[PDB]
């Protein structure tokens, strides 16, 4: 129940903006090229992150990527949270 | 009578786009693979979910979804009193 | 002459799309396997209901099917109609 | 010659799919088992109908029945053109 | 001469399915009881005709008869312009 | 004179199979062997039925064949209407 | 030697239906009666041919009778062919 | 008189595609080789099933048949009532 | 005795449809005119085997027929296994 | 005595198909030349039988050729069962 | 022997889509009536292109006509190897 | 050889959609009436062109179709080679 | 050859959305009931248009429609062209 | 008409975030779910419009909802004059 | 009976499409050529099958098929359990 | 095997955009016209793959294909893996 | 092998907005209606290109095109570096 | 090639801003009503200029509008080379 995580309580608490440079971060780890970069939603960005990450659905590095934002600190803390719940 | 709650309250009611979120988040669930994540619509989604959830048709996970979906509180409320009713 | 009004000012007046909804939720009220799913058409639909409806030949439980499409209530309401003319 | 009408330009105008849909409708009134209503053609259909209709060869209630069909409503008209000329 | 006519320029250029509507239709003007309408073929057929429709062996009424059959409709203007040239 | 009755508007009105399909059903009721059963025609069948059914010359059995067969229906009645008149 | 022509390699030649197509023809040209239409095999038809046709045997309206047959078209020509001969 | 049920309420109130399936069931039971698989039509098929299953001339093997038949379900279970009535 | 493999095991076997097949590839070497390829039944046709296939009886013509046809390939195979019998 | 069951149950309990089968099969043992095929009856084949075959008056022959006839299995073993008995 | 191929590796491996093309294109070539192009099937078929056809049986308009069709490239290619070798 | 080219480069290589599209704009100047609309395939559609346009089989007025379609220009084109080419 | 103008020339030029702006603008005139909206294409619909529009096969209130349309005006000028040309 | 002005001359001159508002101002007018909300284009809106305002089409509503609109009041006068024209 | 549980609760209840899949997926395993793939209907299928995979019927090389088919994987294990019955 | 696993873990394992690439992109190496680009679904084409690459049944070729789609490239990998297995 | 190139390295790399520029700038040199600026996706176009641009496939004028878009640079290299190699 | 010129060396090069004021003032030159205003993209609008521009593709106007623009003054320099080179 990975996915869920890093859907409901993930990409689709951020803005536009955000999941966008979360699209450009990861672009490299999920092999985005130009049409995934603007094309792709978050339905679709979960789903990839699931079927290359399957160790965490890319959770982890989601969290790490949200560390570096100062808006998305508490949100980071709270997939934490929902990481060591789940 | 479920599936009567969870295609014409439940998946109808909800736009293409938390369709396809749905649709994402039971695909472990359902075991959807490539083709069915983009082609299934809402009565082949229905139908397969009381095929495998006879327990409850998926209402009970869809409720759970669309717990955590901000835009469906409302709807998840109403799907947990017509379960209720039902 | 209720098979009249199921037919004809029934499932031919909605789209393929909702007679799959039809079939898919009258599934468990019809005996409907995999083939008659994706195979039977308004005709068979409609005699089959008759078969195993003879009370109202299936147009009261369509009735309740369309009530809750919001797109056919118009429908519905025409159905009641009907059925109250004859 | 009632029965040159509800043939010729009857049911031989109109395709498979609404003579199926006649054969249909017209099961209570010809006592059509299982057999006759995937079985019978239009030739033996309209020959019943003269048998079991003998007032007017099934005419009037082909005509009924087409006024409903919204694809064969100047088929009905021409049918009752033709019934008013005999 | 005019029995040459409906039987080899007539009954025996139509296929099966036409030959029985015709017997279907001429039922009523050559008292084909159930067996003569499934077990008479074209030579039987044509034989009543010349023995109940002396005038003219039938010809008109067959002419009659594929002029409303759109499939026939040119063997009609070829056996019209048949009994002329007799 | 029951013979009268159940030959000439009998087996002579129905067609070949429902000819075989008398024999077939009446073949206990007269000892038909392999060659009797296939080879008998309407003539030596009414005259067995005859010698062996002369409460009813087999009028009574026939009718009763054909109450059950949906296109012999209009037959069983002629030929009860007949009984009754003699 | 006319019979020999008409009989050997004319009537022996067809099969019972093209047979009995030509007997039905000449009904009137032979005054066939109900039991000679359907008893008289080739021989005894070949046999009235030559006693009422002395000028040809009925070859030449046995030729006529084939060419409208499609299926005997090259027996009509075997059959003119033949008459060159002779 | 299990055969008479067999033919008028059985055989042949089913189309001619489940006629077709009940021969293929019935071929290793009633030892139809590769002619009899499709050419004994319904009095046959009944008179060597009544031959082979003296018992109750195939009744209760046609019903086994019709049960796992979704389309003649409610004919086995009139089958069962004709059977119970005898 | 290979007349008794070419009929028992062989033309008796095929249904209707092969057995034209079968006398219609073997018209050149039956010598079958038009009335011999569609009067001549099984019998007769062994017989004509039988009579100008002297070898073997036409069973190797036959076998070789059955063995381009695929729905009577094991057909062929059996009756190979039956000339090696005998 | 081997006579009567050979002729009262055997060749005029089969049909005149089977007959002419075992008029054909039996032909080189019987030496039937070409009137002899088509011209004889049963009794005068049981004669024949009887003449030529005074062994067992051709009843193993005539239950040889019934056990590869699929028709004729039972009345082969009945055959069977009255040689048996005699 | 050209009938053998143009039947059993000809005519009787297409469909029976294709087989109708054929006949249709082969209408004026073999002056198939209204009757011969909805009636004749491969046996009749191919036995008048051998009649009209003599040189090669209709091998050869065969094989032209399966060349344009795309399905049966394959098939007319095994035809042709098939003319090679006989 | 026009039904050659119309048939196979023409009607057979364009889709369904295009095909319908033919059949609706030649309505008018092949007088199909609602049943041929919908039921009529290619190889009817060809023959029934060719009656009723001998002149030129209905290849130019399938160019002429065609020529309008920007799917179809290139068979257009296609087609009008051919026919010059004939 | 109004309908080769309003359909080649006219709804086969305009995208999917502008088509079905035709079909819901021309619902009133077109008697097009729920089904129809949704399922009908550009071939039904321009068919249904010359059936009720005989005067100009509905290219006259195409025209119209197009008028409003601002996209559609260069459409709608070639449309007038058209029409002004025939 | 009505339905014209409201389309093409409504909806279709506003843009996309006009429309919403238009589709949020009668959602209540229109009993529109989440689905219809962010799913339905101009063209069902009208449509919508239509069925269930059917006194005007909802041109009032529309120009009411345009009066607010400092940006529509241009063509909220505008609708009106269409509305008195028309 | 296992050609019992292959037909009736096999092919019977898969849909037009899985069928096709059985089909051709079997057809080197059943050397179906061009005519039998698009032909052959289930119970032929069935048929061949018990014919050729005589060991079980077939049934466990469609278990084996329907286990890669994500819709028919619940008919899998059904067949599975049916032949673990039997 | 191959044509197994280019089918059941191929085709039917990616959506309808990605078989329309397929379909496309071996357009050429299957020689599709327009008809077979719209028409054939994916048992026709994994059959004429078999058809026309009978070294690997088309496996290899989709393979290739699946590598340069980046969404099929995990299906690519499980497709070598497939082949390495068989 | 270019299609593949300019459709898998080409248009598919592309976004939605880029893929519209191209459709709009060869519009002219593929004769793209109205109906084909909206409607036809990817695998339409450059089977489009292939058709009408048979010496490269579209790719030279796609890599011109590409070249004059900042953000498809690096694309056109990719592209240029695709054409050398084969 | 004039559309390829204000497309990506013009409308391609300019901001938002630009870009809005050169639809406004182009909006009375291009007939653009409140909709088009925003929702027209660079695309669309190079479109449509195309469409009314055909004298040089809106390439005059659009650098007539660059002149008084002080920011895009060399753009509109490098415009009037691209249209002197073309």
């Amino acid at each position: 129940k990975y996915k869920n995580i890093v859907l409901l309580k993930g990409l689709e608490v951020i803005n536009d903006y955000h999941f966008r440079m979360v699209k450009s971060l990861l672009s490299n780890d999920l092999k985005l090229n130009l049409k995934m970069r603007e094309e792709y939603d978050k339905i679709q960005i979960a789903d990839l992150m699931e079927e290359k990450f399957r160790g965490d659905a890319g959770l982890g590095k989601l969290i790490k990527i949200f560390e570096d934002i100062p808006t998305l600190e508490d949100l980071a803390e709270t997939l934490k949270k929902e990481k060591l719940k789940v």
